[PDB]
């Protein structure tokens, strides 16, 4: 089945529907939800991407999360990707605002949330091909392996928690 995700403005305004391909294909500039995973002792639940994901492979991200598809709300959205990620469902969300993030390859209002977790976890091995808890100062010792995007919402996290 084709993916479709919702397009937005400079505002946040959702003003267009494109297939995933389209999106990316045109970087086109559209929602994502990021979720810090978190143990409630200092951890962060990193993710490596597989090599085989079109933005940024192979490269580590320190949230969950991913596209929001069209029309759905931003919680829901939320709760259905750490659902597919990492096996987990009805464990609270806490809700840290949103951030812009722009680079070459992509155009994106975040929607930030948190989870405290402590597994078990089921990954899907397509997408994620690795997963380990590090703390805040292992990954910015790290951080040249994270994408920037990852790295804002986590950043952004780290100023409130
Ligand atoms: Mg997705």
């Amino acid at each position: 089945s084709t993916e479709w995700v919702d397009i937005v403005n400079e505002e946040n305004e959702v003003i267009a529907q494109a297939s995933r391909e389209q999106m990316r294909a045109q970087c086109l500039r559209h929602r994502a939800t990021y979720i810090v995973v978190h143990d409630g002792m200092g951890k962060i639940l990193v993710q490596r991407r597989t090599e085989t994901k079109d933005f940024l492979p192979g490269m580590l991200d320190a949230t969950a999360g991913g596209v929001v598809q069209a029309d759905e709300q931003l919680l829901e959205s939320a709760r259905r990707e750490a659902e597919e990620e990492l096996g987990i469902a009805g464990v609270p969300f806490a809700e840290h605002g949103q951030f812009y993030f722009e680079d070459k390859n992509c155009r994106v209002w975040g929607a930030l949330f948190s989870c405290v977790s402590h597994g078990p976890f089921a990954l899907q091995e397509d997408e994620v091909s690795e997963v380990c808890w590090l703390t805040p100062e292992e990954i910015t010792a790290r951080c040249d392996e994270f994408t920037p995007d990852s790295l804002k919402a986590l950043a952004l996290w780290m100023k409130r928690n």
